[PDB]
């Protein structure tokens, strides 16, 4: 198909004890697969709509496409943004580190803003550190669901899934503990690479 | 001076009779100007929040940022996507044209899908032709307001403002006439340029 | 059909000079009629879905129903909430007046909160004075489009349409002047009646 | 003390094995409690705004009010809509039953439409059976989050929480099993009571 489910770059239990393998399996094998399948279906439906010149369901198809594709993009980024603690360094280094100090003042400032954005979401959503092509800067955005509350052209660098399915089985309603534990498995090397390729657009 | 109001690449009345000069003036000078100020203000507010370590209004600020920055991005592309009748080819050619035929079957099919997405919006929004970096293809998206119903990483190639302020003074409630008339001023050279640079991401 | 387009309780030009007859005609005859037709169509589609046991388009149909029915409800209330200046009294009287002083402090306080809610909307929307059945109080709500940002059970008492089609032809981008002029045509007798029948639920 | 957390009309484990006591406890004690506090806080904030004549955060406060108050309303109806298996009739009777057959053809048709609306939600939301005062009929609505996709004046009769926290601990990703199991604890006497009082509006 057009979209395919990427494999995890590590074992399902590699992120423990911070993130359980039980969540990783359901999150990847079930939820992410669903978005991939939904994005492919939306495209097939759009294709049939053009062939028959019937765009009656255009509003539905465009939302299906945006919702599912955004879900695929967000999760694909999410998997690579993590790595077992000890494998990747903590705290941004070199160019990324400097850029963070430039646009946020310091790493602690960025972390606090990102955390506030993650825990304050009213509904399902994401906390996202993106590259703004227009302002040539790094900003934090609070996505609603998967596809709402973000400017076009935004390039994701670091994302934290705040949908309840991402943490409920282990942290229950305490989203704060989930965010705190998550900081331990952030793969700053992946975010650094994304930043390198992002700022050239 | 992080965000600035770009000047129109043509005179306010250069798009007539398709889009009146009265609309171009109010649209650029008043509306677009507002989103630039709002985007700048949101960043200043976020910087103040970090300085005082008070992220109590993070939800408001993240939406102020997304809404205004997206408005700024969308209108910035919109102005360049247009040019006086006779300035550029009335139909895509070369790689852009071949890509359109590849992802939509034909130029007419693309126009039909884009038009349906533009006229069907339930509320304020945009019809948008974007480059999908993940699927490596061109898709049409239907934005709600300025910042909703789109995947992160979407590169805008061609956009049509469907907010009522974009056409009400001239076309009133007849959205169909506005869209049909708009096709006459589309600058395919701009779109082709955006496509060339998008594919290299 | 199930839903019908209500006739205006006054001539199209009765609200002048505050609201032009040109806007009243388009707003009522075109925009409102569209919501009535759309709500009826949504119900017919839902009926067919049940007959054939095909709920594939349920997400589309539920949004179509909510969007259009909310549009019908909001506009129906909107027409009755207005009357030619001099016909209806200015400032709430008796029970309504007391309730407003109780839940807002004073009439000026309510008017200021309502005005701020009306002019600050980021996209299409409504400023609404509703009766809260659960808290047994009058609150101001800011609707997005027609059907978003409101609790179920909310009973509208006074509504102000902030969609651009409601004021653009006369006030252009200056929504502030539109709200200020609108206060002159509010039919406080209609709001009083709605309040009388609302607080018994 | 404007908004208060209602107590469950039954023990936390009274709905087992359909809905676990663990979920009922967290759902009522933690989640519902949060919306009550948020709704109270929003009103206090709005009162403070009026006192100081500063409505700068009106957009944030109106959403805080709508989101939290709607969460409060939705969960308040939800608890009462349920009762231990064997407490009430497993199928609507009398006027409620006749009304369901009138507006949906049959009870099974209603269940099918309600179920489709519940399982198809793209994000957090609610499946809801409401009384439409304008059309004088019973419709099914699909709420997004707590406060989106619904017309003002909608009277909630029966509601099903589709937020992940409502079923993830027990049913994981299998939404279909949660909905099917939920039908077994629906208190039709409560719904019938709400219908009787709704029709008298
Ligand atoms: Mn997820
Ligand atoms: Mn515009
Ligand atoms: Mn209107
Ligand atoms: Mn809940």
């Amino acid at each position: 198909a057009v979209y395919t489910l990427p494999e995890l770059p590590y074992d399902y239990s590699a992120l423990e004890p911070y993130i359980s393998g039980e969540i990783m399996e359901l999150h990847h094998d079930k939820h992410h697969k669903a978005y991939v399948d939904g994005a492919n279906t939306a495209l097939d439906k759009l294709a049939e709509a053009r062939d028959k010149a019937d765009f009656g369901a255009i509003n539905k198809l465009e939302k299906d496409l945006a919702f599912n594709l955004a879900g695929h993009v967000n999760h694909s980024v999410f998997w690579k943004n993590m790595a077992p603690k000890g494998s990747a360094p903590e705290r941004p280094t070199d160019e990324l580190g400097a850029a963070i100090d430039e646009f946020f003042g310091s790493f602690d400032n960025m972390k606090a803003q990102f955390t506030a954005a993650a825990t304050g979401i009213q509904g399902s959503g994401w906390a996202s550190l993106v590259w703004d092509p227009l302002g040539k800067r790094i900003n934090t955005l609070q996505f609603y669901d998967h596809q709402n509350n973000l400017p076009a052209g935004s390039i994701p660098l670091l994302q934290l899934d705040m949908w309840e399915h991402a943490f409920y089985l282990q942290y229950k309603n305490v989203k704060g503990d989930y965010v705190k534990s998550w900081w331990n498995v952030v793969n700053w090397d992946d975010v650094a690479l994304r930043f390198s390729e992002a700022r050239v657009a």
